[PDB]
């Protein structure tokens, strides 16, 4: 409590500074949106929401009956561009994988129409899909700003979505990447290979021992033959800066 809002400031800027990338966390205390980092204007700009995606489509395709917590869905065998790719899958181990083939058999299942639809239902970012049911969250024209992605997960820690409750917990006990001092940090990460620059996500939300959910959302450029580790090094450092775990 003693900390200068200038120096967790300065602190939080040079977390991006070291890793030189240009970048923002955006952190949700209740109602007060917080804007941190070394390049602020991110904060309303959009960017393609890559495996960040991954969070919604697993919701629509659960809620309407395209796969279920224990459905395994098979290789096929072919070559994938990571080894551990090359095994069956729940939804849930495709989650912590960012399995993306796993991610685009249920988008097909889904279908184009039901797609659209259900974004433009829940409202997610400029809520355009386009024509390819498969990639639409990779190449565009689907687009998210961080401040967009931050309410989402805040809608989502919170059970705000219109999915049910039953739904939204599937999906959040999929999200749990690291345990601290007692705290839970739910997150998908991101990393957008297939746009010009490559954007990286990490979106979530802190649950404290007390119970009360603080969501996030780091966006950075990421410059290829740069660690994916840097996503999740930044968001810890900057929420433990802020004393949020
Ligand atoms: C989603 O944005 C893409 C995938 N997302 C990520 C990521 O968010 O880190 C990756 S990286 C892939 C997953 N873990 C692998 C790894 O770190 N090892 C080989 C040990 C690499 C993908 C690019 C998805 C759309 O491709």
């Amino acid at each position: 409590m003693h900390i200068s809002s200038q120096q967790h400031e300065k602190a939080i800027k040079s977390y991006f500074d070291e890793a030189q990338t240009q970048g923002v966390i955006i952190i949700k205390e209740g109602k007060n949106l917080s804007t941190y980092g070394n390049a602020l204007a991110r904060a309303n700009k959009e960017y393609v929401p890559a495996s960040t995606f991954d969070m919604l489509n697993a919701l629509i395709g659960l809620e309407n009956h395209k796969a279920t917590t224990n459905e395994i869905f098979k290789w096929d065998g072919k070559k994938r561009t990571y080894p551990m790719w090359e095994k069956d899958m729940t939804l849930g181990e495709a989650m912590a994988l960012s399995a993306v083939p796993v991610y685009q058999e249920l988008a097909r299942r889904t279908g184009l129409e039901l797609m659209q639809k259900e974004v433009k239902r829940v409202n997610f970012g400029n809520t355009n899909i386009g024509t390819q049911v498969d990639n639409f969250w990779l190449v565009g024209p689907l687009k998210i700003t961080p401040v967009q992605e931050v309410n989402f997960a805040d809608d989502l820690a919170h059970n705000r979505l219109p999915f049910k409750l039953e739904t939204q917990e599937e999906v959040k006990k999929m999200l749990l990447i690291k345990e601290v001092n007692g705290s839970k940090i739910y997150a998908k990460s991101g990393w957008g290979m297939g746009v010009t620059p490559q954007v990286g996500w990490l979106t979530g939300w802190v649950e404290q021992a007390n119970g009360k959910k603080i969501p996030f959302s780091l966006n950075l450029e990421m410059k290829e033959g740069m660690s994916g580790s840097i996503r999740n090094e930044i968001t810890y450092k900057s929420l433990e800066n802020l004393g949020i775990i």
